[PDB]
């Protein structure tokens, strides 16, 4: 709603959305990451992790090489504007960032960095 949004991370590997709006308006912006469905986080764990297209395989790839104590992204990984933790089903995290720390005429992307989760849980975040 007014300056964020609720985003679920499912047993099904998925987001229920691949599109994430901002209005410019926004000092910050709050996500509310959920996780419906029975399955631990040691199983099919999902967080919320943002950062440039360019730099998501980065943060991606080197969040797979960390490990679950790491949440499974890596650590003072500078690529990420900002992260959710890694929760499991029926928890429930969320985070808040600087909307100016979105650059004009970047491209975005929000991301599950469990591994092969970005392949279905990735997406735009756009600075309307
Ligand atoms: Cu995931």
């Amino acid at each position: 709603a007014e300056c964020s949004v609720d985003i679920q991370g499912n047993d099904q590997m998925q987001f229920n959305t691949n599109a994430i709006t901002v209005d410019k308006s926004c000092k910050q912006f709050t996500v509310n990451l959920s996780h419906p469905g029975n399955l631990p986080k040691n199983v099919m764990g999902h967080n919320w992790v943002l950062s440039t297209a360019a730099d998501m395989q980065g943060v991606v790839t080197d969040g797979m090489a960390s490990g679950l104590d790491k949440d499974y992204l890596k650590p003072d990984d500078s690529r990420v504007i900002a992260h959710t933790k890694l929760i499991g089903s029926g928890e429930k995290d969320s985070v808040t960032f600087d909307v100016s720390k979105l650059k004009e005429g970047e491209q975005y992307m929000f991301f599950c960095t469990p591994p092969g989760h970005s392949a279905l849980q990735k997406g735009t975040l756009t600075l309307k």
